[PDB]
């Protein structure tokens, strides 16, 4: 399977901050030539990441 935490760790290493705004997966980074392989991964497990970022700050949106 895939670990939302694992995706956020690798993303941060490249300088990419993951988070959810209004139940929407969004990221903020300053640079160019982003890792497409990682980009698609975000959308691939969007729902998986959202639940992670949501329960990471809210820890009350369990499913």
């Amino acid at each position: 399977g895939i670990d939302a935490a694992q995706i956020v760790d690798e993303a941060l290493e490249q300088g990419i901050t993951l988070f959810v705004v209004n139940n929407r997966l969004q990221y903020e980074t300053s640079r160019d030539s982003i890792p497409t392989e990682l980009l698609n991964k975000w959308k691939q497990h969007k729902q998986e990441l959202i639940d992670f970022l949501n329960q990471l700050d809210s820890e009350e949106q369990t499913k």
